[PDB]
RNA sequence: GGGCCAGGUCUCUCUCGUCGA
RNA sequence: CGACGAGAGAGACC
């Protein structure tokens, strides 16, 4: 991905966007009870914790493109992957407008608590003003399609989130591209039946995790995996993706029957952006919050691993590759050990910057003891070894609890962390309930015991 | 609430129900 | 006990 040009949105006639200036995150009643080192991400240039120039930093993720042409490995990569997907018999029909707005089986209705994007943002208009779940009226939206059409600009916002010290100082905040209400709808009409099929079939056919519930699914994953595992992290995955990869994705969509819509993918590759007082074009790089970003990032992720294995390990039977991706995250198996250090080198020639898994120092062998997925570990239950605990380390749970976006919700917030935390096992869990209760607000909460959660978990296989 | 923020998945909580044994 | 509808509110993850 590469910024093609930038300039004052007034030079062009685009309005300014009101970006918020201060975080919703504040220290919580538990801020001093636990240990943490994360703070709210930098949101603006004036932020005193900056150790460099903000806009320089936030936009630095676009490293540039590596390749414009789809290689022969990619082409095969495509063929194989499209092959898998064909086995799902995926409905290729356009989705009806009423469903793309208000939802249907396998696809959730649009969120009316979020923005409608450009141009509606600027008129001060809102999603609730065009959609009505009660009537499920489509007539008004249709006119807005007729009016403003599609391929509208993405409105770019800073992600408001807990981030590590250096990343705070270094100003490396994450970005969010706000899809036009018009484009989400066109996308859903074009690909809704695609999205729903993925939502319905998380696993090793789709190669996607979207739609899994880690509490139940963790126990199914080892069963689907081949004998040996490999894995790695990506650097700035989204903003590295070279336009070649989009062309590959388009090929997959033709090959599985979505040939006419492969144009929509073009708007994701060559996008135009509003950001406060500025405006810019980007070539390459998946836009953070466009319709289908989870699905397409996973699909391209499926093509990358197939490609890299080919231009590295000749005579690899991609039929015995078993992977699951959530966007850039991935867990992958094969019958013989494979060398992430080796695939990492290949990746370089594709604009992909691939580091060792679990932020490790040097490349290492992945086992069921040290593999992570969606930030969880795998630990077999001590009494039912075919049941696998998704294990969120306490460390990340400690970080979360030390802040809040509204103390009014302190009970829900903490209750929700227990559901993650108890998989560390009774000892650490009761020590966690102890620390919560070591302050008065702690003791005002209704919290569940290990015995209760362990019971409910065991019962959900049933 | 603190001063106008995307696309999603899963989970939990409150209120109202449809079909269902 | 079993899907799912809407109205809310939140948490984690990508």
């Amino acid at each position: 991905g590469e910024i093609q040009w930038m300039r004052p949105s007034k030079e062009v006639g685009y309005p300014i966007i009101n970006a918020p200036s201060k975080t919703k995150l504040e220290p919580s009643a538990f801020h001093y009870v636990f240990e943490g080192v994360k703070e709210p991400a930098v949101l603006t240039k004036n932020d005193p914790r900056l150790k460099t120039d903000f806009e320089e930093a936030i936009f630095s993720k676009y490293v540039g493109n590596k390749i414009t042409e789809v290689d022969e490995y990619m082409k095969e990569a495509v063929d194989h992957y499209a092959g898998q997907l064909m086995s799902l018999d995926i409905n290729t029909e356009q989705m009806c407008l009423e469903d793309a707005m208000y939802g249907t089986d396998g696809l959730e209705a649009l969120d009316l608590s979020t923005s409608a994007g450009y141009p509606y943002v600027a008129m001060g208009k809102k999603k609730r003003d065009i959609l009505n779940k009660q009537t499920r009226d489509t007539k008004e939206m249709q006119k807005l399609l007729d009016t403003y059409g599609i391929n509208l600009p993405l409105v770019t916002y800073v992600k408001d989130e807990l981030r590590s010290k250096t990343k705070v100082e270094q100003g490396k905040s994450r970005l969010i591209e706000a899809s036009s209400l018009n484009d989400s709808v066109a996308m859903r009409m074009a690909f809704g039946n695609l999205y729903a099929a993925f939502h319905k079939n998380p696993g090793v056919i789709t190669g996607s995790a979207v739609g899994c519930d880690p509490d139940l699914f963790w126990s199914k994953i080892p069963v689907l995996m081949e004998e040996k595992l490999f894995a790695f992290d990506y650097t700035g995955y989204d903003a590295s993706l070279s336009p070649a990869w989009f062309e590959a994705l388009k090929m997959v969509l033709e090959k599985i029957g979505f040939g006419d819509r492969v144009d929509y993918i073009d708007y994701l590759n060559h996008s135009h952006h509003l950001y406060k007082n500025k405006t810019y074009c980007v070539k390459g790089g998946m836009p953070s919050g466009a319709s289908g970003t989870s699905i397409f990032n996973s699909m391209i992720n499926n093509l990358i691993i197939r490609t890299l294995l080919l231009k590295t390990y000749k005579g690899i039977d991609l039929d015995h590759l078993k992977m699951i991706a959530y966007g850039d995250d991935v867990i992958a198996s094969y019958p013989h050990e494979v060398d992430a250090s080796l695939l990492a080198q290949s990746g370089k020639d594709y604009g992909l910057t691939m580091t060792p898994a679990d932020k490790s120092a040097t490349f290492e062998t992945v086992t069921w003891e040290n593999v992570t997925f969606l930030k969880r570990f795998f630990r077999a239950d001590e009494k039912y070894p075919f049941l696998i605990h998704p294990v969120m380390p306490m460390k990340e749970i400690h970080e979360s609890i030390r802040w809040t976006k509204d103390p009014r919700n302190t009970q829900d917030h903490v209750r929700s962390l227990c559901l993650l935390a108890w998989h560390n096992g009774e000892e650490e869990y009761n020590k966690f309930l102890a620390k919560i209760r070591s302050v008065p607000i702690g003791r005002a909460l209704d919290l569940p015991e290990y015995s209760t959660l362990y019971r409910r978990w065991l019962d959900s296989f049933g």
